[PDB]
């Protein structure tokens, strides 16, 4: 059943978001998610690109904010500002995947900080990815907060940027109603799409709200 759907970063509620901590994704996922990394601040989210603890498996922490249900067709809003840097992503996506019992499907707005005046959008449908398009935004998205959306309905997916479309896509559409996910992490052996990290200190891609809205 799914029903309008609106956060706003004032508080964390354990009910409706899950803090990820003490896993990685592996494989170009540079980092462990650590909650700490975490802050919500003055209705603000911020997740950040930090040195990971001294006997972790990777070199670097990152963070990714997952809310509990998951959601079906319709309109995905965030206002968000991504970090700006080499080698990193920050992200908003769904996601659903084997573990849940479901084929991998998952729906993405990613900015490579190698140039915030892009984003990259892709999805996956049952694991199959290779989607990617560059749409050009004509500003600067680490500098100020943006509305960036999807539209994903059974035939398409829409994505816009400050209320306008800007990309639509046709091909093998996902089928699998996902949680909403927010996170940062620096990339390794993808220099070519992500740039090389270079262990840049704290940096923060930060969200002012999230919306979902069955249509
Ligand atoms: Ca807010």
């Amino acid at each position: 059943v799914f029903t309008h759907f609106g956060e706003g970063f004032d508080y964390y509620d354990s009910q409706l978001w899950e803090k990820a901590d003490g896993w990685g994704n592996g494989g170009v996922f540079n980092c462990i998610w650590r909650a700490y990394n975490i802050e919500l601040k003055d209705g603000i989210l911020n997740l950040s690109i930090t040195d990971d603890m001294p006997s972790s498996s990777k070199p670097y922490a990152g963070a990714e904010y997952r809310t509990r249900d998951k959601f079906g067709y319709g309109l995905y809003q965030v206002r968000m500002k991504p970090a700006k840097n080499p080698g990193i992503v920050s992200s908003f996506f769904t996601y659903t995947g084997p573990v849940h019992g479901t084929p991998w499907d998952e729906i993405d707005i990613e900015f490579l900080g190698k140039d915030t005046t892009k984003v990259q959008f892709n999805y996956y449908t049952n694991s199959a990815g290779n989607h990617e398009y560059i749409y050009d935004l004509r500003f600067d998205a680490s500098e100020d907060f943006h509305i960036y959306a999807f539209n994903w309905q059974p035939n398409y997916i829409a994505w816009l940027v400050d209320g306008e479309e800007v990309y639509r896509a046709y091909d093998d559409i996902p089928v699998h109603p996902g949680k909403i996910m927010l996170n940062i992490w620096p990339g390794i052996g993808v220099d070519e799409w992500l740039g090389a990290y270079d262990g840049k200190t704290n940096l923060t891609a930060s969200y002012d709200w999230v919306a979902y809205d069955p249509i």
